[PDB]
């Protein structure tokens, strides 16, 4: 017969009880007995790392669905159902084997009873309590033998996979939370990681809802966070629900001159149950438009500011809605602070832009937009006072990008606009690293996003050293090949490691670090 | 200004911290404060049961969205989601004011500041814990009092509404289970109620999945209920997962020659994931097709016996699916047991009938359809010998009726067949209740059903006095008016009183008593 | 084996080259030959009208798609396909056998090769071009004969099938048009029939295209039509291209007390090539809205006015769109005319209502809507000086009904709105015919629509005997089994027989004769 096998690529949660390492598909109708399945792990592999190595049953298949080649009947982990996406759903797979503490060999004996037709198999991965963020697994299926025949294997995934950790910063269901989304994420001039992100309380649709800006700390460069703090949220202001008061899609930069860090976030007031992006109309007050609200910390990111309204600051009247693109932002070489930003003018377009400061954050100005029907944005400082603006742009399929050499006043496009890095229209994350600021003695362009044109999925970070104009197949890494929310947000951990927040197929707030000699051999 | 009022026709589940009695809307802008609002509980009405009535405040609504004149922004209080539809979300709702043990008039005093613009109140009612099912409540809005003026008040609702108390038998998240669906009810000769239903553990969807057989009883007449017993249940069996072996669509009745009790379910073996509507096939084994298993009980509903399958006993093997018609079963006046079916047949329509047993359960026989393109049916002796059968008609608009002298051999179109009973294509309960055994001392034919032709809402009883041909409005109850999943299953409680179980907008497996004489006065 | 048999209940154009007859379908892999097929027609049946009875075979079916049970691979005639709707596309079907002059018993012989695996065939009639509207065809499938065995029928069609005659009043690509879409249509007081509609040039697309308002006219109760006419046509007014000059959406009517025959319809100027539904804005002039634009014709619809603009005269300036409700219109008993009408309010929402004059169409007047968020209706005189209005109804599933004693002054709501009446939001047609002008000597209500809740097909022509109040199932006919775009228009041809114009699955321009005592006998 013929064993179909997919190796996943996915994060492996540190934290989680099962992660699927393989998926296992038997077609016979006529087969009796699985007796084992028989796994090697490289000594490249710490192998002291892991704790388990399971084989779990999966079942058959609908007969009228068999032709699709489906590698599962349903999903056996949940990332997204609140409370229990750290363990396999046991109503959907019978645990058929499992060594403890493996070696580099495993064998998985099982002799286990098979349907006549479709079996489903599958081989989950769980890691030691304490392991690192750095450990890699690499896997090999030696061997699936059904009735006593080692059967032949067809691989639908390429060899040479490298499985890589991550932490689940928030899960669903965490602190009461249904959802977590939108994230950001900057490490400070102390080295401490912050990441900010919505905590959505009743369910993940976007505001108006009852939604914070919450935020995790890490002072041991992101293995492990402290318990959320709340940097934005107004409660039942003026009188209203807490649900007709959410604060969200969150921006964060360090001011890298004086170590002040700084979160603008959108304050929607009242609006029903409805969506802001329909529901904020002209005007300045909060009755009438979404509020542009900004905290800030001057002790490392510990205790927050009461909110500064900035709105009147910004905001021309006749805009439907402006606010910030969520991420992060920036210190220019000269000191001023810049904040990549959206608003809907009156014709009800979506533009993005930026808005920059030059006193250190007390006010904030913007010039022009960049680019008709783009919203959410990221910005970088390409060359010395040169900002390169990146955005989603609602024609589809790529991301545009433009230059600006006076803070906004004028706009160039960028020879990679709308080319070269494609999206699904969707958050993506642009990051510069100064040759002086990394180990390669390279300026190194970082880009974070689901890489494909249609689809949150296949999360990916490349890299380009030519200032963006190309960016190289060899020079990127897939970090996620299944579905999810598709945000995230990069940073340098240190000098020679990247630090990523996004949201994965395995927890609403993963993190994962990655070394820059692995996108730079 | 005028100041728009709804009072609710829903039930008023007895356990619940809230329940919505009115809904408040004021469209004034230039309005500043609400000061008071003020209510009236009937001398009728038993006050000593009244826990609490509060006045909560909720919010305002989007500008673009005032349009369509909703009483509400949102849904205060969920009947859906799995572990929180006992009390308001607090995110939606502010309190504003609170009457404990209310007296016949009740002051909400509240001066609550108002939005420049919507404002959405409304009005709760909590009962006290031993609150009768027969406890009725009526409520007169007497005055909302804005910056020192009683408005005009406007009513969307009918006078004279009395509310009913419900008991939530099965709630969204009980004992594991993330759904409750299907519900069965019949009345042993003990006086005994026992309920029936499918606990769909993973989520809502029907089979195939993780489905088991659950039941409640009550030796009360429905005011309490027992721990919920598991009459039907495969487990891993063939060493399959749980989700590939569910069991629901019950169908319960009582031997009246006996008092044995006998469920009916349709059990799924494999079929991935997949809806059993499509993944039952032709043949007979498991393997192939859904099996039609039952269970009897001696000891008036306490313990069950172990399924047996009968398949081989009715089912044609070119048939795509058999199952019973979810809900009840009934006793001939002769002793034979009936229990409606359905079947996809080779050409993969659906058709309902009957199946039936002339030996106390030990033999069941199919004979003919009774229509084609029908599914759930519900089956009465109408008259000694005659069967009518009631039936969900894919055609659209309104129930099937059809009568049969021969058990199934040969039948007729009923006289009020495809016109009377409007539905919008739904399961619906048909109960006979001869003269001799009801206190009118007149046959009656009782019917439950959404009265609608689109949507699951409006749940109402309806009653006929001249053996179905004619349908009176006069004897019919509006239960609950809001959307639910829309089954529903009837019994007699006593010679006085009807027992309905059903899927309601409050609770998924909703309990309630209704005395024949507020059906027919 | 079994053989698989759906009979159609699809109209017979007298025009056709074929007409689905049956559906055959097989399913046996081990068969080798189809012997013959052989067909029996009553004596009811004038046979002499028959031209000729044919065998196709249509193939097979994917494997992957077998389990669906399709009755045929493809659509074997088109209804759509520009200037091609008359004949079966031979790409699709291979004749096997003819019986030209078919006799009572019909044998089609044969001996076709099947393929190892499903096999498709169909049989089609032809009749005899000079065939009469009122001819009926009754046939009964006696055998289906494979490798010398008469095999066991499986019918998906119910038994005593009439099949009834259709004359295409217009077809796809007839005088150079793409389409012709909305019918309406009148009998004149000297028994011509007048069916008029939009002819779309270009496409089936909604206003604003290149389309005027055709009609039809017939002397001789609709077997024969005189060549169209354009009542309404704009061309190229103001220097404005054709296509950004569209008319249609007519209502037409007869003035009873002159026999005066008046057409309104809808006159779009400008609007570039988007849908008048959006584009048509506040204002009265050409250059902002949709004008209401009239003609008469008084030599019995031979010839017709020039245009007559009366938007001024019933248009709220701040309204977006006011049109007429497509169909046809009444003159009440004191002579006032009446025409249905729907307007776009100033907040986006449609609702209907009526217009009328009591100067013999010189001038007319608009009161107050009957229902917000409805669109199309049609209007009768259900009592003498009270209008019953039937609306299409944003909500879904059923028509609304409203009722005025004021020429829409006030209304109230109709005890059947939303509740007797189907529907799949569409246009229906409604038409009152008072005892004394039919054979029944009773007042009969008449309706048509596509009788669903979702989905145009089915269209049915159903009667009410008591005002509107209750629609039985025996007194309705179904006309038109396939989908089609949904539209109907009645007439009384004479005081025995119905006539219907109506968008069909087989003409865009459909007519057909019914006989008053089919409906109720
Ligand atoms: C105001 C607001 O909520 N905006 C939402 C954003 C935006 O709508 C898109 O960029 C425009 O199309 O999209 C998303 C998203 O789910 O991807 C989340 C944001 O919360
Ligand atoms: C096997 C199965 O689950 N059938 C499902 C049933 C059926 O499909 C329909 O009656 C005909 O299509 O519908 C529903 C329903 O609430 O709508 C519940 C049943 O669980
Ligand atoms: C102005 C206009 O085009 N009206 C169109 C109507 C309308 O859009 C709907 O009644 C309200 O939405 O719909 C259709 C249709 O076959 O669906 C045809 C009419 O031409």
């Amino acid at each position: 017969d013929t064993v179909f096998i997919r190796e996943t690529q996915t994060p492996i949660l540190i934290e989680r009880q099962d992660n699927v390492l393989f998926y296992i598909r038997l077609d016979a109708k006529d087969s009796k007995l699985l007796n084992e399945v028989v796994l090697d792990f490289s000594k490249s592999t710490p192998l002291h790392d892991i704790q388990s190595v399971k084989l779990y049953y999966g079942g058959t298949e609908a007969l009228q669905h068999r032709d699709k080649k489906r590698m599962a009947p349903v999903e056996y982990i949940s990332g997204f159902h609140p409370g229990t996406t750290l363990s396999a759903n046991p109503s959907y797979s019978v645990k058929c084997a499992e060594v403890v503490r493996p070696s580099n060999k495993v064998v998985l004996k099982s002799n286990y009873k098979l349907f006549p037709g479709v079996n489903f198999f599958w081989i989950s991965l769980q890691m030691k309590k304490g392991t690192s963020l750095y450990t890699r697994i690499n896997s090999e299926l030696c061997a699936v033998k059904v009735d006593g025949k080692v059967l032949d294997c067809k691989y639908l995934s390429p060899k040479n996979i490298s499985h890589r950790m991550a932490i689940g910063v928030r899960h669903a269901g965490d602190d009461g939370s249904a959802a977590f989304r939108i994230p950001g994420l900057v490490t400070t001039n102390k080295g401490t990681l912050l990441g900010v992100y919505d905590v959505r309380y009743n369910s993940s649709v976007d505001l108006q809802e009852y939604v914070d800006v919450g935020l995790s700390r890490s002072t041991d460069g992101g293995e492990t966070w402290e318990k959320m703090r709340l940097p934005l949220s107004f409660g039942e202001y003026g009188g209203l629900p807490k649900a007709q008061n959410g604060v969200g899609d969150p921006s964060i930069l360090v001011d890298t001159k004086t170590n002040t860090v700084w979160i603008v976030a959108a304050w929607t007031h009242g609006m029903g149950n409805q969506r802001a992006w329909w529901s904020s109309h002209p005007g300045m007050d909060m009755n009438h438009t979404a509020q542009l609200m900004m905290v800030k910390s001057t002790d490392d990111g510990k205790t927050w500011s009461e909110p500064i309204n900035i709105t009147e600051q910004v905001k021309d009247p006749s805009w439907y809605f402006l606010l910030q693109g969520p991420g992060r932002g920036i210190t220019m070489s000269d000191g001023t602070l810049v904040f990549p930003t959206q608003f809907i003018d009156s014709t009800r377009i979506p533009n993005a832009g930026i808005m920059y400061s030059k006193d250190r954050g007390k006010t904030w100005k913007m010039h022009n937009m960049a680019r008709t029907n783009t919203t959410e944005a990221q910005v970088v400082e390409i060359e010395p006072g040169v900002l390169m603006l990146n955005m989603r742009d609602n024609r589809g399929g790529s991301r545009a990008v433009s230059i600006t050499k006076d803070l906004g006043k004028s706009w160039t496009e960028h020879a990679s606009s709308r080319k070269a890095l494609n999206e699904p229209v969707c958050m993506a994350s642009l990051l510069n690293v100064k040759a002086q600021d990394n180990v390669l003695n390279k300026d190194i362009l970082l880009f974070s996003n689901p890489n494909t044109v249609k689809g949150r999925d296949h999360i990916t970070i490349k890299a380009s050293l030519d200032k963006g104009l190309t960016w190289l197949p060899e020079h990127q890494l897939l970090l996620d090949e299944d579905p999810g929310w598709g945000y995230s947000c990069l940073t340098m951990i240190d000098k020679e490691t990247i630090g990523i927040l996004y949201e994965s197929s395995v927890a609403h707030m993963t993190f994962q670090a990655v070394k820059l000699t692995d996108l730079i051999k």
